[PDB]
């Protein structure tokens, strides 16, 4: 068995490119007699999976790179099941406890990349290098004092988020031996490089703008740190009812989504008139999944994925309702406009040999903007791996270097908890902290 998967055309994009998705579930566990079945159920599972769907095993492999030629990455064959890593942790008096983590409320610094997780997200450090191989997947199970950190990184040129959820579902069925549906297997099988159809006698439109790196205008792929904060269901419903309340004639709802995308960026741009004047521009960059635009498959396990961009300033942004900032986002969501973007940006990418200059935040200022992706959709809360354990006790994504104003919401708690990971300037993050207005909604985590 042999496969030679090209990448989808999005999934060609640098910045996408040399990066690893993580994402760590907890799991308690009572007694450490469960350890070996734990591994062996999972082991059985990555090899059942494998066999199923061949290129889960795979690596991400470019070719035909020269000067002004970026390459073309292809999925093909790397070794015979995905590689999971197995980490005891009961002993190890720097790890985190099960104990710990309930007590500091599942922080971002008890997830470090380091000790939880089989490879950094940036290519950083040993065995990172170009010629290194690059898995499609990697697995990482930590046994903890009392509990199982299960992480799972996923080559980001293989797989958004949304994709890589995909894949963990399966690998979850795989685990329990529950079959797999032929429209699951229809979709993991799904044609890559067709599945963006491209615009024809296409050179450059606004379809592009904010997604090419000029050398005029800031932006492309000082001290600060990382921390979770936490919103409580009754705080997400009173954010949407404040926002709703506030809307744009020309907005007639808006999404709980909309109104913590739009309180961020509120919230982040009234601090920051602390430092910078209410004229500075301000950009707002949101990760938005493409699959529904396009008409693909919620289980399609690729990349297919944009964003979409908002301008301001800082005042504005400040100083406006929470309705008239949600109904920013929400404006850029119709789904013929996200359709017409998309293949826009895939189409010019395909067209050029050379994507080097192509970013999803080309002309994004790090001091003022703000670059937001939401898992909140994704379904990882409902996994259990036929592990006997339950449901994960909570779904964090690893600390790794501070990324100033990128942020992502965690996969949203069954019970409607929201769980956002801010990265930003330590001046920005110690008057956020400190702001009444941010923490009449917002419980610091860490
Ligand atoms: C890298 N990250 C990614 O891959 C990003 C993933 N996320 C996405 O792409 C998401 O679609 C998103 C861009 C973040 C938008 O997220 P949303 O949760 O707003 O989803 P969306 O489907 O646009 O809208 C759903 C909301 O709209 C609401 N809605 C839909 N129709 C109506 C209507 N007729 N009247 C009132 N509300 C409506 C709906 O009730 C949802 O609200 P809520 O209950 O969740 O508050």
């Amino acid at each position: 068995m042999a496969f030679k998967i090209q990448l989808d055309t999005l999934g060609q994009l640098p910045g996408l490119l040399s990066i690893y998705t993580q994402i760590s579930l907890l799991y308690p566990v009572s007694d450490s007699s469960q350890y070996p079945t734990i591994v062996s159920t999972f082991e059985q599972g990555l090899k059942r999976f494998s066999e199923a769907v061949p290129w889960v095993a795979g690596q991400v492999k470019a070719e035909g790179i020269s000067e002004g030629n970026t390459g073309t990455s292809f999925i093909v064959p790397f070794e015979d099941v995905p590689r999971v890593v197995v980490k005891d942790l009961r002993d190890d008096p720097s790890a985190p406890t099960i104990e710990g983590m309930r007590k500091a409320g599942y922080p971002m610094a008890m997830f470090d990349e380091n000790i939880i997780a089989p490879r950094k997200t940036l290519p950083i450090g040993p065995g990172t290098g170009p010629d290194d191989p690059k898995p499609v997947i990697l697995l990482q199970l930590n046994f903890i004092k009392g509990g199982l950190i299960l992480t799972v990184n996923g080559q980001h040129g293989a797989m958004d988020m949304v994709g890589q959820d995909a894949v963990i579902r399966l690998l979850s069925k795989a685990c329990r031996n529950d079959p797999f549906t032929e429209e699951e297997m229809t979709a993991m099988n799904l044609d890559r490089k067709t599945i963006v159809p491209y615009l024809e006698n296409y050179t450059i439109g606004p379809e592009v703008d904010h997604q090419i790196v000029k050398a005029d205008v800031a932006g492309g792929d000082v001290s600060a740190s990382w921390a979770f904060f936490t919103f409580s269901p009754k705080a997400m419903s009173e954010l949407k009812d404040a926002a709703t309340k506030t809307l744009d004639a020309s907005t007639k709802f808006v999404s709980t989504d909309d109104a913590l995308s739009a309180f961020i960026w509120k919230s982040a741009s009234r601090v920051r008139l602390e430092r910078i004047d209410g004229s500075a521009p301000t950009e707002f960059c949101r990760a938005v999944d493409a699959r529904p635009a396009m008409g693909v498959s919620n289980n399609y396990p690729g990349l297919l994925q944009n964003m979409t961009y908002h301008n301001s300033t800082i005042g504005e942004i400040a100083n406006e309702s929470l309705g008239a900032t949600a109904s920013r986002l929400r404006s850029e969501l119709d789904p013929a406009s996200m359709r017409q973007r998309t293949r826009g940006l895939a189409t010019y990418l395909h067209n050029n040999p050379d994507k080097s200059n192509v970013s999803l935040t080309a002309d994004a200022d790090p001091s003022t903007s703000v670059m937001l992706s939401s898992w909140a959709k994704v379904g990882l809360w409902d996994y259990d791996f036929g592990l006997g354990l339950g449901k994960p006790e909570t779904v964090r994504r690893p600390i790794f270097e501070p990324v100033e104003s990128l942020m992502y919401f965690m996969p949203k708690k069954p019970d409607g908890e929201f769980c956002a990971a801010l990265s930003l300037r330590d001046e920005d993050m110690d008057r956020l902290k400190a702001d009444k207005e941010w923490t009449k909604y917002a419980q610091y985590v860490g």
